[PDB]
């Protein structure tokens, strides 16, 4: 059951974290001089799946692909078919996340949770339906469908842990998905749609007004409950967004770290933390999306991204780009010399 | 002569940059969606030493080490000997920059431009003197000494280019060096000392007032000319700071990119750009130093760091941490597929 899953998410190991902090303080450098790299190492040390120490074994980026019915409301400029096309390209390694993941030594897992097209060979099949319902006139899916996908994705995720994966990255693919993402952010943060609706994948500025209106309509018609993350996801979210939330719950249950990506991932993280606050300690920010509603989303998650690249591609491209940073924290921890060894004393 | 050197710094190749932009726009993604990663690739494409395309061959981090006479004014908490000790540790690979450089596949070059101690085996010897003069009572060095080191370091730098190095990172080591760095920033930016003097390597807050006073005294007594970068460096700078400036001039003359590090590097970059504006196009920011005067320095250099890690170690540790980002831009450029190949059309 999902209740068991949520109930079994482990709390951070404070004992391992204390030993980490002490060790970092004794390294060949002025105490605290490596700033957020030190904080990151301690965070990792508290994750039970890492065996009491900051370490990175195998790396995987999970890309959840699906189509959205709200695409018919004219909120996206790319043809709907671009989702299926790009999902296929993911298997050929020519996409942005594939190239960056290869650069970071990570494997890309492409999962189809609801693409509106024939099944794509090479893509993991977990499709709920051929595209989710149009949120502007009703819910994206039933609560049952949402919970089922959460469970399936979380199981898939923690199963990879048995294959040596210790670091996850989340990603997505789905034309028009920045619309339900904005709706969710508006609902969870209590912000007006206008403040969190962006241009997504180059939406013309003249078409923004319509996008804001669609978001408002979706909310008014569905009346999602902000205190129920599953309610929000099933009503104004999408299969892809649900899948991303599932990776976060899965990794957390597995006691492992997850790298967030951009705007879509922020909306999924808001939902995950609402569903289970215990997931928070396992989330690691990557970059600061150029999407309008990024600042608001990040503020509610109390997260400060490490990378400011004005990126807005999605796919988990930002998550892959940050993996080297996580490895750097581990390298610092394990490979630096110690002050005592050089007889140096620094207050 | 130094005049020849400065005169021969090549301008960016606009033709190669135009071809770069066109290619990036045709990649398998919404135009401009990779933000600053795209801008970085184009910048690299314009650097003549890279052969008309964003590419990274061998990587090197140059660490300029030297002691400062102003240390006697009580502006630093670490014993003066820590410079020599850490410089030795650089040869053993136990320091922060060594670990991060190894993680990025870069080689660390440790250069002694003025450590106040016996020569250290394994360290490149270019020492001007055993520590520079105390800037609080007079100049750090003579103009002649400054120009000579600039020339020597710039030659060493461009010579590495012949060994396959295509990407440089700058670093330093020198107890009390954030004092002359603050003086230089104050002079070049016209900001008051109080606004740019930080805690350096954990200087107690109760000792900050004295540091501000020392900086003011150095400026009042030396009267450095803001319009003459060499004048400023020789008067209120240090051998290490001069050396960093030399790496920047050298790489620029070689038509190659240089990654800045933190606060000390910002002061050296201000000087380099004053000496020769043509150097600017070759400078690449890495992280946003936690030092107080960082914001002001970066504003005058019109640079926005990619990494926000609250780092303040120095040594070129931030520069090494950003190398993977430069390689990512190259990977994007060369390895992504093209829109035309998938028959996809995106405005
Ligand atoms: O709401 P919007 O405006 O449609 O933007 C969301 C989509 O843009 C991104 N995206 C990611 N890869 C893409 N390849 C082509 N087009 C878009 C792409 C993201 O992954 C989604 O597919
Ligand atoms: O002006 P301040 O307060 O002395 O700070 C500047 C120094 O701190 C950094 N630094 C870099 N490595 C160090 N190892 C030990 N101590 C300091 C260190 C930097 O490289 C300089 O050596
Ligand atoms: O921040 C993102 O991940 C993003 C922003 C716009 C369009 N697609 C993805
Ligand atoms: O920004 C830096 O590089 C820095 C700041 C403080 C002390 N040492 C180095």
């Amino acid at each position: 059951t999902l209740h068991a899953l949520l109930r079994d998410i482990p709390a951070p190991d404070a004992e391992a974290m204390a030993r980490t902090q002490q060790h970092i303080d004794g390294l060949l450098k002025p105490p605290g001089s490596l700033g957020r790299l030190e904080t990151l190492a301690v965070q990792l040390a508290g994750m039970p799946g890492l065996n009491g120490t900051p370490q990175v074994g195998e790396k995987a980026v999970l890309v959840m692909c699906a189509d959205h019915g709200v695409w018919d409301e004219g909120v996206a400029v790319s043809p709907k078919i671009v989702t299926a096309i790009q999902a296929a390209n993911m298997t050929r390694g020519t996409t942005g996340v594939c190239v960056l993941a290869a650069q970071a030594g990570a494997k890309v897992h492409v999962i189809d949770v609801g693409i509106d097209a024939e099944p794509i060979p090479g893509v993991v099949n977990m499709r709920v339906a051929r595209g989710c319902g149009n949120i502007a006139v009703g819910p994206a899916m039933s609560r049952l469908q949402a919970e089922a996908l959460l469970l399936e994705v979380s199981r898939y995720t923690c199963d990879l842990a048995q294959r040596g994966v210790t670091l996850f990255g989340v990603g997505e693919l789905g034309m028009a998905n920045t619309t339900p993402a904005a709706a969710m952010v508006s609902v969870f943060t209590g912000s007006d749609a206008k403040e969190v609706v962006g241009i997504g994948a180059n939406l013309p500025p003249s078409r923004i007004d319509n996008k804001v209106d669609v978001v408002r309509r979706a909310i008014a018609i569905n009346q999602p409950n902000p205190r129920d993350g599953i309610d929000v996801l099933s009503k104004v979210g999408g299969f892809d967004l649900v899948g991303m939330t599932g990776v976060m719950l899965g990794a957390a249950r597995c006691g492992l770290p997850v790298l967030l990506d951009g705007f879509l991932s922020y909306s999924a993280a808001l939902a995950a933390c609402q569903i289970a606050p215990a997931v928070r300690p396992y989330l690691i920010p990557s970059h600061f999306s150029a999407e309008k509603g990024a600042r608001i989303a990040l503020a509610h998650l109390s997260m400060e991204p490490y990378l400011h690249m004005a990126m807005r591609l999605g796919e988990g491209s930002g998550a892959a780009l940050a993996m080297p940073i996580v490895e750097a924290a581990c390298a610092m921890f394990h490979n630096m010399g110690e002050l005592a060894a050089s007889n140096i004393v620094l207050p």
